[PDB]
């Protein structure tokens, strides 16, 4: 029974009335609390600072992280994100100083819990908004099962609200609330052997060595020219193959895209906030389509589709008129292999966007593969969100442990399939 989620504006796992599919749960831009939330004695907040890739909060920050972060349900591995990868997963586009929040130990200067959030713009069906994304939630475990991480959320929700901003998104391996999609990721096996010796994946009983490693090898027979990485040159470019990817893609009407609802002009109101909600005829309406995505402007598109050595991988193709065409990325994550002294570490790919408009979506992910092969990783991740099932099916992807549970703050979204979701988080 939950004792915190049971009183915030989110869709229960029990609950399900309203006559409206989509749409703010409340509009309470004037009631909220602003007055910071007390921790327990001996405790204090601070902003972390992550601008300095020095700073004592960043060496804290990465140490609490790789102790203390997301785990395996087998507790067989554990993210061990870097300090470049937490700079650009983190530092965006946007980003407010008070969004990066630590918690410290008065008495030892030890910083016992983080939690952070970030920008981002989306469009929900037939309405547009700024809003942000929370991650990297952690607390030490020494201090875990003490109601500790409802403090951290409600601070976080303040300084969100105090910048205008009252829906949040946010991804969980776990059952919370009710989760309006859930994601399965999917591996592409790179380096067998390794993996194998990881525990990260196991060899079936009827199969020999060499047939489990035949079965994940890459043939770099098929390939396709004209991919190269991405410059900051080519984000002008970019943007417009998103843009055209999204309108492509979208779950409402030319006419409806074309007249978005943008909350942030109307959220200051109860009256005018309630021309957000819109009903749906039939959950059908949505099949294919995408219903839920970020939005990029050409400076996010700088910062995001970028190339940072062990961080992140973005490709384009271009026309012979210099057209970029095609676009394939992929971030990048090393986790420890817990008491492991053979393989201490993994190094993982995780698809991020992708646009195939001049050849097939697996050609693209064939390239992909070979490229995050090439960027020395043991596995490449696809979730089963946007168009990835294409190619998913009928492929050599084998299905990953743990489910990715996707949720909505304080807006309404009709459970969809991870297909109508174009949302990836870091
Ligand atoms: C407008 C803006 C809104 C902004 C906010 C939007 C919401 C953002 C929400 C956060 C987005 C996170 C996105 C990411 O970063 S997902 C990754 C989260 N981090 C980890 O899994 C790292 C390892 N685990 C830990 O560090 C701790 O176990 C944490 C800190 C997760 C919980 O610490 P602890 O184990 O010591 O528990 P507690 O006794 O203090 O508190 C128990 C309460 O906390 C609820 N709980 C547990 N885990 C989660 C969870 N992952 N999301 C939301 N709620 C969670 C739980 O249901 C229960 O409440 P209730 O069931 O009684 O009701
Ligand atoms: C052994 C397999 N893996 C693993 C699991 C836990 C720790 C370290 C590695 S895995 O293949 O990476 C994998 C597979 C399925 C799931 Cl559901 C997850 C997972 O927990 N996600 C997750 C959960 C909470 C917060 C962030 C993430 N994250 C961060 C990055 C992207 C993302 O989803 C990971
Ligand atoms: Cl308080
Ligand atoms: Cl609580």
């Amino acid at each position: 029974p939950h004792k915190f989620w049971n009183t915030q504006p989110v869709v229960q796992n029990d609950d399900s009335s309203s006559e409206y599919s989509f749409g703010p749960i409340e509009i309470e831009p004037d009631s909220f609390r602003k007055e910071i939330y007390k921790l327990p004695d001996g405790f204090s907040w601070f902003d972390c600072n992550l601008w300095d890739i020095e700073s004592q909060d960043f060496e804290d920050t990465y140490q609490l992280l790789k102790d203390h972060y997301v785990e395996d349900d087998d507790s067989q591995f554990r993210f061990n994100y870097s300090k470049e990868f937490l700079r650009w997963a983190l530092c965006v586009p946007g980003q407010k100083k008070n969004w990066l929040v630590g918690v410290r130990v008065n008495e030892t200067k030890k910083m016992v819990g983080f939690i952070s959030a970030i920008p981002i713009k989306v469009r929900i069906h037939n309405c547009i908004m700024n809003t942000s994304v929370v991650n990297f939630l952690c607390v030490h475990k020494k201090l875990r099962s003490k109601r500790l991480a409802p403090v951290l959320i409600k601070e976080i929700t303040r300084r969100i609200r105090c910048e205008k901003i009252f829906q949040s998104i946010y991804t969980c391996g776990k059952n919370i609330t009710k989760p309006f999609t859930i994601g399965t990721y999917w591996h592409r096996i790179i380096n067998v052997k390794k993996l194998l010796e990881a525990g990260f994946i196991g060899i079936p009983r009827n199969m020999t060595m060499s047939s489990l490693i035949k079965y994940h090898r890459i043939p770099a027979d098929k390939r396709i020219e004209g991919f190269r990485p991405s410059v900051d040159s080519d984000a002008e470019q970019i943007c417009k193959l998103f843009e055209n990817y999204f309108m492509k893609y979208k779950d409402v009407s030319n006419e409806t895209m074309n007249n978005l609802i943008n909350y942030d002009e109307i959220n200051h109101s109860k009256e005018l906030g309630k021309q957000a909600y819109m009903k749906l005829d039939k959950i059908e309406d949505l099949q294919d389509k995408i219903t839920i995505h970020q939005c990029f402007n050409v400076e996010d598109v700088k910062h995001y589709f970028t190339n940072i050595d062990k961080v992140i991988v973005t490709y384009v193709r271009e026309n012979k008129n210099k057209e970029i065409t095609d676009l394939f990325s992929f971030f990048i994550i090393e986790s420890t292999v817990i008491n492991n002294e053979r393989f201490p570490t993994i190094n993982i790919a995780y698809s991020y966007f992708n646009i195939a408009n001049t050849c097939s979506l697996k050609e693209l992910f064939n390239e992909m593969l070979i490229t995050a092969k090439n960027n020395n990783c043991d596995a490449f991740n696809t979730l089963d969100l946007m168009q990835n099932l294409q190619v998913i099916q009928d492929s050599k992807f084998i299905i990953g442990t743990g489910r990715l549970r996707y949720y909505v703050f304080n807006w309404k979204i009709p459970q969809i399939s991870p297909s109508n979701v174009g949302i990836i988080l870091f």
